[PDB]
Order: structure tokens, then sequence, then C-alpha cells
């Protein structure tokens, strides 16, 4: 019973097969490159195992409605290549199975909803910080799909008033992810992520950054848990910035013990540590099989 | 086959008896005062009819969890005797009729979403614009309800370097209520909102904000449809500054029609006029008598 995923960035690819109940039985990345160089490694890959399905969470925005004639493609990006061409339908041609399709957040989303932190809630939300800023959501059971998928990382926040950064987002400037992104860190700050460790400041304005946001997010979705991951949050101090300052935001309007007293047990980091994406994508491939017999 | 609906409001009263397809058969109103002489006139009303079943769609924030202590009740106002007040329960016990219950907007959505715009689609939000700003969705053809109900309207939008008003919101000050209510608007420019018709900057003004928090709700939940009613969207000039603003906030990083070229089709006035809540309390009535059949 033996399933794969693809995780698709824009750094990297990663492959991986697996079971329904999350275990990874074995798994590569590889560089982004070329898309039909990228997508004939994968199929390299695949080609040793016995799939039943296939899962890709893929960075996007991506088209992922499935009524619609581009459905499974990446519909805006600058990586040349990647705008518009059908990684869904190539992946289904050439290996002749379902394949489940959503956006690499949606499919965190899926992995700490069935095996994380969000196991036995039936709303979460899976906040990813890194190159970009991403988001999915679970309500009721069931991944947020409206007229797009969600795309919550560009939402314009409040400024710091301390902050001179112009931002590093291509379309807004200083949006969410154009303030707040790892590559945003390093632009505003002149040094890596990793190295700014033990600069307070850099932690103490990122976690302003991500408590505004998500003070919103909970103002419009009101998730049961939010789930952050991503390479910047593995600076673990951010967390406790985020717990200061979502309680003062929000000023005592929506009285529940988690954004207030348990609020370290409301936003939290992924149970499924990194490998919540690729999981995931186990669990895409797992629900595109089951449609597939009904 | 009778129902009844109550449209609970800081002002007033709105009570009514209607059919399921929508219909209002009658109404009355009457002003809110403290609620045990407040809900005796609702029942003095009903009394009346042979109703089947009840809805109150209420001002909130509400507990809106149906398997919660205090359901039923409104959590936080400033308004004399009503937080804490066993609103639905009390008029559970004197009508002995299953009665449904929600937010005022999420009145207003189902409203809009069986009888209005949004008819036909599986998704919608309606915002209100007026003495206060609130926000109903439905996702998938359900009542979005997470940890609470949403509360859009106390999202911190960025101001506009020209205005100097310190908001309106006794919590946050300067939320999108703070900033484009109606009362934010008369105590901002020192005349009543239906007075300063002619005056253009104070509709581009209030359209740059709805504008701005519209722009985070699609980003976040991308709904099908938007719909938006209220005492300051009687200002019909509103939408056309919206219309200019969002796609510019955006700046393309959506490519949908509903974000461009048929933004007048996507952000529009409820096709049911001021009625779109007490239609919608109908549904709510609805729902719960069918919820007793089960
Ligand atoms: N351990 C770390 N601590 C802080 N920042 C990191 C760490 N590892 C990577 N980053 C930063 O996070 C960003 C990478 O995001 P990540 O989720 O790791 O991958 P991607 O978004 O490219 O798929 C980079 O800008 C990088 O500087
Ligand atoms: N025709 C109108 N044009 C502009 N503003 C209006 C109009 N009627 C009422 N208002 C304003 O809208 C607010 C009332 O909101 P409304 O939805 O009518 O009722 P409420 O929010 O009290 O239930 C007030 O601040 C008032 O000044
Ligand atoms: O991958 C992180 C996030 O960055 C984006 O590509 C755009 O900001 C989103 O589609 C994605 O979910
Ligand atoms: O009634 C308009 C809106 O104002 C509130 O009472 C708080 O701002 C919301 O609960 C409501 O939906
Ligand atoms: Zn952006
Ligand atoms: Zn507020």
């Amino acid at each position: 019973a033996m399933l794969g995923g693809i995780e698709a960035g824009g750094t990297k690819f990663v492959c991986a097969v697996g079971r329904e109940d999350g275990t990874i039985i074995d798994r590569i990345e590889f560089p982004t490159k070329m898309p039909d160089e990228t997508i004939e490694k994968v199929i390299q890959y695949f080609s040793q195992f016995s799939l039943q399905a296939i899962g890709i969470g893929s960075f996007g925005p991506v088209d992922n409605d499935k009524t619609s004639q581009t459905y499974g493609t990446i519909t805006a990006t600058p990586k040349a290549g990647w705008r518009h061409y059908p990684f869904l339908q190539t992946v289904k041609n050439e290996m002749k199975i379902p394949v489940g399709f959503s956006t690499d957040v949606n499919a965190a989303a899926l992995g700490e909803f069935l095996f994380g932190e969000a196991k036995g809630l039936d709303s979460c939300l899976y906040i990813t910080i890194g190159t970009g800023i991403g988001a999915g959501a679970i309500v009721e059971g069931r991944l947020l799909q409206g007229l797009s998928h969600p795309e919550m990382g560009h939402i314009y926040i409040r400024r710091h008033p301390d902050d001179v950064y112009q931002g590093k987002c291509p379309y807004h400037g200083d949006c969410f992810e154009g303030l707040a992104s790892g590559p945003a860190i390093e632009a505003r700050w002149g040094k890596k992520a990793a190295d700014l460790s033990d600069i307070a400041q850099v932690w103490e304005l990122e976690g302003y950054y991500i408590a505004q946001a998500l003070a919103q997010y909970i103002l419009i979705l009101a998730p049961k848990k939010i789930i952050l991951g991503g390479g910047v949050m593995q600076q673990k101090q951010v967390f406790s910035y985020i717990y200061q300052y979502v309680p003062k935001i929000m000023n005592s309007y929506l009285d529940f013990s988690e954004l207030s007293d348990d609020i370290s047990d409301y936003i939290v980091p992924p149970r499924l540590g990194s490998n919540a994406g690729i999981i995931g994508t186990l669990v895409l491939a797992h629900q595109a099989l089951q449609a597939e017999a009904a």
C-alpha cells in the first residue's frame, strides 16, 4: 500500500515514498531547475517503487480548482519555466496513477491535522515562514479553497515605527512576507538569519510582525490551533515574543484561554518538525486514491 | 409552516414572522432596553402567531459554540444588562419550540446565500458597515465558526497618512471599525454620515479603508462573492472607490476576473437590501426546526 509525495519548492524538490499513516519509507531531494528535467528526475526516482498514488504540494500561487482547465499548474512565479507548466498533468501522464495536488502549506496543514498538533480538532492553520510566507487552513476537516487557495503571506500588516526597511516583496513591497520572510530579515539586517541568532532586536521585530499577522487570522478565521513552521521559526525565541504581542494587539476583545493564559498551547511549532509538508503530500496521495475508488 | 426571527441590535430589535422561502409575513420593531423587558416585548409579539421555530441573529461577540455552557449569550458588550444574559435560553423556555442562534451578520450571510447575490455559490462573505463593522462567512455551504465566530471588523488596517483621527473603537482605537464605522465617520468629520453625502473626500477615505480590509479578507478567505450592507453603504458612491482601490492594493498578485475587470460583480450590495439579516433569521429558524426533526 505505498504512496508517493513531491514537495515542490523553489530551491529544491523533495520526493518521498511512504504509507497513509504518515511513515516515510524513503526520500530523495534535488535542486529545482527547469521543469522538464526536474520532473524527469521525479519520475526516475518513483520508477523504483510500486506506487498506488502520488500527492504534489507545490509552491504557488497555483490553480487548485479541480474544475479549471489550468488545474494543477503554478499560475504565478518569477522562476524560469514554471508558470503554466502542466505539472499535475505531466505527472499523471507518466505515472498513470491518481495524483492529488495542493499548495505546499496546505500539505503541511494536512500533515499536522492528521498526525500532529491538530490531530483530534476540526480546524487548524499552518503557517510557514521561510523564503516566503504562506498558510493553509482546515475548516470543518477540509482544506480551505475559495476563489483561490489563500495567500495569507501578502496581507499588509502595520509597520513598526522604528523599521525603515522598504520590504522584499516584488508585488507589494511591505506586505507581511515582504517584512518578515527569511530574505527580508537578511536584506534588512545585512547578515543571514541563522547568524542573527543573538541579536534580540531582530527577533522582537520578527515576532511583532508575526503577532500582527496572527491577530488578523484569528479575527478572520479563528482557527482552533495555529502551527508555525519554516526556516525562520527554527529561532524558537520568536515564539516568546509572539506570545507577548498577540494579547496586547487583541486587547482582550475575544475571551478565550487560547488567546491569553494558554496561548503557548495555541500557537505552537509543528509536531512533525520539518516534515509536515512531505508527510502531508502522502495524505494528498491517499485522498486522490480514495477519490478514484469512489 | 410559520417561522419567527429576531434581529437583536444594540439600538433596536426587529422581530418578524415569515416562511422558509424568505417571505416576510409581518414585522415589528422596538428600542433595545434592558433584556427582561426587551425579551418580554418579543414574546408578546410572537404570542399572536403559531410558530414552529425561531431564529436569533444577535449583535456580538456571542458564544456560538453549541457545546458551550454559555451558548446563546452575548459575551461582551458595554450595553447595560446584555452581557451574559441567557438570551437563547429565555426564548427557548418561553416559546417551547426550537430556536436557532447566530450573529446578526451570519444571519445576513445566510439570507444572501439562499436568496440573494450568493444564491448558487458555495461561499460568500457578508460585511455590514454601520454602528459597528462585522462580517459573516459561508464556506462550503456552512457558516464559518472556529474557536469563535469571526470578528472581522477589528482587524488593524493601515491608516491613511492624511487622516489624523485616533479611532472610535474602545478596545483597539484605530482598527477597521474604529476608522470606518458610521460613528467613526461622524466623530472624524463633525457631522452625521447621511449629511456628508456631497463631500467626496469622506467617501474616498471610507472606500480606501474598506478596500484595505477587503484585500485582507480576499487573501485569507478568498470568498466567491462579497456583499456589503449597513447604513454607511447606503452611500452607493463608496462602491466606486472600493472598485478602484482593491486592485491597486492587490497589485495583480491573484489573477481572477473577480478581482479586476468584473470586480463590480464580485463586491456588491445585498439583493435583499436592508432585510438580509431578518430574512436570514428565518433561515436560522428553519435550520433549528430541521435539526429537531433529525
Ligand atoms: N536555522 C535557521 N534559523 C533562521 N533562519 C533560517 C534557518 N535555516 C534557514 N533559515 C532562513 O529561512 C529561509 C529558508 O526557508 P525554508 O522554510 O528553510 O525553505 P524554503 O522557504 O526555501 O523552502 C532563508 O531566508 C534562510 O536564511
Ligand atoms: N442613509 C445613510 N447614509 C450614510 N450613513 C447612514 C445612513 N443611515 C444611517 N447611517 C449611519 O450608519 C450608522 C448606522 O448603521 P446601521 O446598519 O444603519 O444600524 P446599526 O449598526 O445601529 O444596527 C450610523 O452611524 C449612521 O450615521
Ligand atoms: O512556499 C511559501 C509560500 O510562498 C508562496 O509561494 C507565495 O508567497 C505561497 O504560494 C507559498 O505557500
Ligand atoms: O453588528 C455589527 C458588528 O458589530 C459587533 O457587535 C462588534 O463590532 C459584531 O459582533 C457585529 O457583527
Ligand atoms: Zn506581497
Ligand atoms: Zn476594534
